[PDB]
């Protein structure tokens, strides 16, 4: 492998580093997802499609992958900035356009695996994920739950995650957290902690933003890079409707 | 709070993002220290010294936080650099001078908590550590697993990585690792990965640097930040000869 992979291996032999190296991974949104583009640049994959229309704000710096300087630069050319001083001849595309119904089939075209870190705020997270499931292109959806990472992959033959949300409210993340928390006390090992910052969460009088830790982006960064190792290389992996959970108390 | 740590809420109440912004971390070494140091400012961690007298070369881009023009610098103008660009009010104190048995001590002083990611390779791996409980300063001694992330606490008054080297013998992170493979067998849980990469490491023809991935480094990054919340708030904290461990198979 290349020198800047040099110590990637015995974990990866050449033709996996070669493999992953022109997978074109499709990332739509630049927040948890800018985490996720550095470690996953790093380990080796070097085809990237980055789409998101914000701009970078002074809240990102606490969890997102932006400096003092990019705030109020478009957060796509402010990662490519990142990511291409990390890796000049990575080929880094990215796209400074909102998702909407009408465009996102045609980002999605040409993508063998997908990342699906949108806001909520359209309706395009869960049609995003239909136009993937039509296409044989498995979806990975990573939270940020603080002390936690979180990851779910949509695969293409299996449930959506329409399958979590009643048709007469309008579905968020905090569905999906709901979710994982019950399914785990379920099955008999509770997160009290997820429940804990779910309590607080629902009890604050104001209606805010979600909030976010750094230690639960780093975490989701790695998830998301082995999931995307494991995908590439047809490694098995868990579909919806399970998902992957890490935290400090395993 | 600031803006900037405005997405902190609820996980931490206003009274301990102040508490953990002048907490004095100690870092020794700034490689997987430097992943861990990104994640620790951006949580709110503002008082870091890193030492470290390597210089950025070709094999860290993989997995530790320089970029192409950081090459050929001290790692530790490398991590000043990229830290204080994301916080310019940041006390980011670097010291470009490798740790001997004279100069650990007087390093040491002044801090509240201490990183030790020193290469075994070095002279002061141990004695960092005896000094540290001396000072009843908690040593975090964070490990690339290739895709998991492994943290154990050296506490002051608890027993040091001493109670696994051999008496007479050269002990290195791989005897770390066996340890924790073999404890985590121990209790019925055994890492067969991790096993397989210990293996395929030893029975190397060549006798190289032991692989690692970006995956762990992240994941680490994360449990070390959490810990040290833990730490300066004080939180309850697993010691060694207990561990964390962290990997998308747990």
């Amino acid at each position: 492998m290349k020198h800047r992979y040099s110590r990637n291996r015995l974990y990866l032999n050449p033709k996996e580093q070669e493999l992953i190296k022109d997978y074109p991974i499709l990332l739509g949104g630049a927040g948890i997802g800018s985490i996720i583009a550095e470690c996953a640049l790093r380990f080796g994959f070097e085809n990237i499609t980055i789409v998101d229309g914000d701009h970078v704000e002074n809240s990102n710096l606490n969890r997102q992958n932006y400096t003092e300087g990019d705030v109020s630069v478009n957060k796509v050319e402010a990662i490519k900035a990142r990511l291409k001083s990390i890796n000049s001849k990575a080929n880094i595309k990215i796209h400074n356009c909102f998702l909407t119904s009408d465009n996102v089939e045609e980002y999605i075209k040409g993508h063998k695996v997908a990342i699906n870190a949108l806001d909520f705020s359209s309706e395009v997270p869960l049609l995003f994920d239909e136009i993937c499931q039509k296409m044989d292109i498995p979806v990975l959806h990573p939270y940020n739950l603080g002390w936690g990472g979180l990851v779910t992959i949509i695969s293409p033959k299996g449930l959506s995650l329409n399958s979590i949300a009643k048709k007469g409210e309008k579905f968020n993340e905090l569905n999906v957290v709901e979710y994982v928390s019950s399914y785990m006390r379920f099955w008999g090992k509770p997160q009290e902690w997820l429940e804990d910052i779910i309590y607080k969460f629902k009890n604050e009088r104001e209606k805010l933003s979600p909030p976010q830790l750094s230690v639960g982006s780093w975490v989701v960064a790695g998830m998301c890079t082995h999931i995307l190792f494991n995908i590439a290389t047809q490694r098995e992996i868990k579909s919806f409707p399970e998902f992957y959970l890490s935290s400090l108390e395993g």
